[PDB]
């Protein structure tokens, strides 16, 4: 794709529910316009009649989302249960961030873009179309991805892996490869956020209905079959929407909201329905389980010279470890997630935000439901931070090639101080420490924001993606896969929305 602005044409087939149908009747429901929701329902548009329900409201009543200056805003803005975030804390302890606006994440998140791990298509068992996978991928990056400019602090980071020994150089490449790389930006040139809500241009207008503020309370049911749904307005007023014959219900509402329509709809184990009152439809043992969230380990230098806020474009890719660095301007409001907790110092300048990312996780636990009924209030989450001792050897290694990164010549010219050590660097927060990185990485452990699981491809899903036992239900999100396909997910999942629509759409002719 090249530079251009948001497009919003799609926004002449979107109403409010308040404004939808009490009985509907369609081919194909999605529920959540979100990173696979959005190019899913778009898919099917091209030769069925799909309806697309959104819990959130449309992009354009919060300007904030679609800069690169305003990432840092929507994660600072209060959860009133209307903003585009909503903010949880983990029974873990930690603070987390998820999306609740059509396109889903991808309005609210960094940005960054890459293919999945060549290996990760082998490993899962599921027999892909490889060029039809490449083939939507390029569909994907010919709408809302470009090759970033160079930018002053990412070239820093970019010469400080090398220097490190995170080798080769690939250059620009969108593939998730060992080494260092520019990588691929949603986020274009010109600052604009480019999402999977401008997808949905790209289905037919007269197919596709996308109806917003649609909070999906419930799948119906009849061998057993999805029949619709039931979802409630701004109003408060229940409607109800039908599939058509051969038609199918698709579930892209995201590792968090997938597992809990699941669980209210009657799906799930059964001997914890039941400690709820909950009619079950369908046992499942493994709705709501295995539920992974890759741990984010950081460090931030504060340079006594002042550098120039940049969205994250280079990355030092390695089996053990993904690494990458954000700059950015100071706040007095602390942007929710980004650090574990509120209880944080505050910049008093621009400052270096330096991760790694822990592969997997192979650390794992579960989405409960907190209420039996309502599906606005918020489902219960737990990821036991580093419960596996693989993931904290993973962490370590990322701690010392990040220790090495602030000893590379590279990052030199950014100390406060002109001594031997990085202690001649300022910090904010915990600065770095083989027994003491194993306590910085428990005590000072954020969410990588990357979370999956929930509704596993052979736990709940088959390889085709249809829920076990039911008959016309699907699922197609974040929740379906164990490991991560990559060091930054979305264009996995972009290419995953279509990918499955195209499959439908070939099973159907
Ligand atoms: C702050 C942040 C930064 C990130 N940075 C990057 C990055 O730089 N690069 C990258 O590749 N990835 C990044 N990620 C991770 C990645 O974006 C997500 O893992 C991925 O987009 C999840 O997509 P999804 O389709 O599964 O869920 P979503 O995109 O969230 O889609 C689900 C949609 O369903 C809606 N919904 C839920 N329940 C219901 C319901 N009952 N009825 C109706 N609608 C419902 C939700 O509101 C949401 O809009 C980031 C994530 C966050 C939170
Ligand atoms: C360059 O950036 C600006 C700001 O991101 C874009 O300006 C927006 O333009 C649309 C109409 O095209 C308006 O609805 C918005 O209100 C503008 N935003 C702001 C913050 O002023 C501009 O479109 C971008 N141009 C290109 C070619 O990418
Ligand atoms: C911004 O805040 C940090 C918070 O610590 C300050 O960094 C310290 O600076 C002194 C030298 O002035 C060092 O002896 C300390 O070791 C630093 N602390 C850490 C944790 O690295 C920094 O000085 C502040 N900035 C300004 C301009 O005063
Ligand atoms: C798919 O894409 C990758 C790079 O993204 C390439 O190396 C591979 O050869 C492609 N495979 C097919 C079957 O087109
Ligand atoms: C890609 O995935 C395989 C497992 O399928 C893993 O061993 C490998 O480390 C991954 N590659 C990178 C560069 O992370
Ligand atoms: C970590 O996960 C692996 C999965 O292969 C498993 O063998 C082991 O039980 C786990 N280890 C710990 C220490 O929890
Ligand atoms: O994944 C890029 C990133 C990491 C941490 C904070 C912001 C952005």
């Amino acid at each position: 794709a090249n530079t251009s602005a948001h497009d919003f044409s799609y926004l002449k087939f979107v109403y409010n529910a308040t404004d939808t149908s009490s009985e509907g009747s369609y081919d194909y429901i999605v529920i959540g316009g979100g990173t696979s929701g959005c190019p899913l329902a778009a898919t099917l548009s091209e030769k069925y009649k799909v309806l697309l329900l959104e819990r959130g409201t449309i992009a354009t009543e919060y300007p904030n989302t679609l800069t690169a200056d305003g990432f840092a805003y929507n994660l600072q803005q209060q959860d009133d249960g209307k903003t585009p975030v909503e903010r949880f804390v983990s029974e873990d302890g930690i603070d987390n961030v998820r999306a609740r606006i059509l396109g889903g994440t991808t309005i609210i998140n960094a940005g960054v873009y890459a293919r999945a791990n060549i290996s990760f298509y082998s490993q899962t068992g599921i027999e892909w179309d490889l060029d039809l996978v490449n083939k939507t991928y390029e569909w994907v990056e010919d709408a809302i991805v470009v090759k970033p400019n160079n930018q002053s602090w990412q070239s820093v980071i970019g010469e400080g892996f090398l220097e490190a020994g995170i080798l080769p150089d690939n250059g620009f490449s969108l593939d998730h490869e060992a080494g260092t790389r520019l990588t691929g930006s949603t986020f274009d040139n010109n600052g604009t956020r480019h999402a999977a809500d401008e997808l949905l241009n790209k289905g037919d207008p007269n197919n596709l209905l996308v109806a917003v503020q649609a909070s999906v309370e419930k799948i119906l049911f009849s061998n057993l079959s999805a029949i619709g749904v039931i979802y409630t307005d701004s109003d408060g007023n229940s409607h109800q929407a039908f599939v058509r014959g051969n038609g199918e219900v698709i579930v892209s509402a995201g590792t968090i909201g997938t597992p809990q329509l699941l669980l209210l709809s009657g799906v799930g184990p059964e001997s914890y329905l039941s400690s709820l009152n909950i009619t079950v439809v369908q046992p499942n043992p493994y709705v709501g389980q295995f539920v992974y969230d890759n741990p984010r380990n950081f460090i931030n230098i504060l340079p006594p010279n002042p550098i120039e806020a940049s969205v994250a474009t280079v990355l030092g890719i390695r089996s053990d470890y993904y690494q990458v660095s954000l700059s950015s301007l100071p706040f007095s409001t602390p942007p929710f997630s980004l650090f574990p907790t509120t209880s944080y110092p505050l910049p008093n300048s621009t400052f270096a935000h330096i991760v790694s990312q822990v592969p997997g996780p192979l650390s794992h636990g579960s989405v409960t439901l907190n209420s039996s009924s309502d599906v606005r209030i918020a489902p219960n989450i737990k990821f036991n931070y580093y419960s596996n001792s693989t993931d904290l050897a993973n962490c370590v290694s990322g701690m010392k090639k990040l220790g090495d990164l602030l000893r590379t010549k590279a990052l030199e010219p950014y100390k406060a101080r002109d001594v031997l050590g990085i202690d001649g660097f300022n910090y904010l927060g915990v600065p770095l420490p083989d027994a003491s990185f194993e306590t910085f990485c428990l005590d000072n452990v954020a969410s990588y924001w990357h979370y999956h699981g929930g509704s596993l491809v052979g736990k709940v899903l088959d390889d085709s993606f249809r829920v076990m036992g039911i008959k016309a239900l699907r699922v197609v999100d974040a929740s379906t896969f164990p490991y991560e396909p990559n060091s930054h997910p979305q264009g996995f999942y972009l290419m995953l929305g279509r990918y499955v629509g195209l499959q439908i759409l070939q099973e159907r002719s």
